[PDB]
């Protein structure tokens, strides 16, 4: 019991090269109270496997196993497998749910999945439920996922499955899609996407996960901070404590239209330039901006939102430090929500030597520390930014 630190892996860090590289054996076992594997995948309707290599087969141990092994020296650690995801789209789950048989094909097809590998639950991540039709069949979904693990959990006695799901932040994408006080009742709890809220699809700076909007804001932007997302979900009918509230490893990128206005709500011309380890445009993993940061990258820290960003040159990036997630967890405390979800663990300085502090895992053990008490180890010191780089 207590605060739940929610942790994501993405099968994808497996093919990141040198400092990015990430496999499952880089996770501490005690990191996270329960970890997601992103992703499964749907194959003819039902669970299956996002690639082979996910797989053990033929004597190789795949991912799947791999993550699971963390149980062995933490039994209390929770597994789970997601399903959808942005590339997975939405129409395979518009057709998965459409009807009772297609719903019950997937169930039936999902329960021995998880179970002959070991997961202890199913996170469901469609992205986005749309219209009055996806808005009652995802309800169906998660309903008859729900009766049917619980049916599963007397027959076999065994602890249930757990049933979870990421949603947005987006108050359109919400009313849209999500019938919320029922969404929240078959749920055992709610991973909140509290990050992406600005980036280089718009063309202006906006940070990637704002606890508080800026002042500049339209008071349409204002809408889209982790504060108002979070305290909209609970007006809809959420409960608190089922509130798992999103955590980004990384930032958003954009290149100004000018590097004498760089200040947040500055024009843009894009997204800034591509990560060496994660190589897409507009984005850049925690790690990435720390190097930017040991490299003569200036820090700004914004007392209105309460996160950083990070400038070089024309480049801008949106990030949170260990500044911002530490003071996160404390809204986190304050507001009474059930923990912290972080995307992802492949991201963190998990190696604990590209930020400077000498700690693996900086942002994700400050998580840990505020919400569940347990210290980062002897000489875990946060990097002051303000110090280290470059000022404005
Ligand atoms: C839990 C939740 O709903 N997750 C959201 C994520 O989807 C999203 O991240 C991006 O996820 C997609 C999959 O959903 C990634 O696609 C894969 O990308 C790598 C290369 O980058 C590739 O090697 C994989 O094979 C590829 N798979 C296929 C089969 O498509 C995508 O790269 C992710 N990248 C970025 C930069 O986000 C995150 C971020 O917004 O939000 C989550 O909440
Ligand atoms: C045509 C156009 O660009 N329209 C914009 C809308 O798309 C935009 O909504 C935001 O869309 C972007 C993508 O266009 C979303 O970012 C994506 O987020 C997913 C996960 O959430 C991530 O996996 C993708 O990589 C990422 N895409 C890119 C290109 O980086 C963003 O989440 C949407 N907004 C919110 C709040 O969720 C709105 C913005 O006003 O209208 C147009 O600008």
């Amino acid at each position: 019991d207590g605060y739940k630190i929610v942790c994501y892996y993405t099968n994808w860090s497996q093919y990141r090269t040198k400092i990015g590289k990430f496999m499952p054996e880089d996770i501490q076992p005690e990191l996270c109270t329960h970890i997601i594997f992103a992703f499964g995948w749907l194959k003819k309707g039902k669970l299956s496997s996002f690639e082979s290599n996910d797989e053990t087969k033929d004597g190789k141990t795949g991912l799947y196993d791999r993550i699971n092994a963390l149980k062995k020296a933490n039994p209390k650690l929770k597994t789970l497998l997601a399903i959808g995801g942005w590339s997975f789209g939405t129409q395979k789950f518009k057709e998965m749910s459409a009807t009772r048989y297609a719903r019950q094909t997937f169930i039936y097809s999902a329960i021995p999945y998880l179970r002959d590998r070991n997961f202890d639950g199913l996170d469901i991540d469609w992205e986005y439920p749309k219209g009055g039709d996806d808005k009652k069949n995802y309800v169906l979904l998660l309903k008859e996922l729900r009766e049917a693990f619980e049916a599963e959990a007397q027959e076999v006695k065994k602890p249930r499955l757990l049933l979870t799901a990421a949603v947005p932040v987006g108050p359109d994408n919400i009313k849209s899609g999500y019938d919320v006080p029922a969404v929240a009742s078959y749920l055992d709890f709610i991973n909140l996407m509290a990050y992406d809220f600005h980036g280089k699809w718009e063309r202006e700076t906006g940070h990637n996960a704002p606890l508080y909007a800026p002042s500049s804001d339209s008071e349409w932007r204002k809408q889209l901070s982790v504060d108002h997302a979070a305290h909209l979900w609970v007006k809809l009918g959420a409960p608190k404590e089922k509130l798992i509230i999103g955590m980004p490893t990384y930032g958003r990128t954009f290149t100004l239209s000018n590097p004498n206005n760089f200040k947040v709500n500055s024009p843009a011309s894009g997204g800034g330039k591509a990560g060496e380890y994660t190589k897409e445009s507009g984005f850049l993993a925690y790690y990435e901006v720390c190097e930017i940061l040991r490299n003569g990258g200036a820090y700004v820290w914004d007392d209105e939102m309460k996160v950083p960003y990070a400038i070089h040159g024309d480049q801008w990036v949106g990030f949170d430090d260990e500044k911002s997630i530490r003071n996160k967890m404390r809204w986190i405390k304050d507001n009474s929500f059930g923990g912290a979800m972080v995307w992802t663990v492949d991201m963190d300085d998990f190696s604990g030597g590209v930020c400077g502090g000498n700690v693996k895992y900086p942002l994700i053990g400050a998580m840990r520390e505020e919400l569940r008490g347990i210290s980062r180890g002897k000489d875990a010191k946060d990097v002051d930014w303000a110090s280290v780089a470059a000022s404005v």
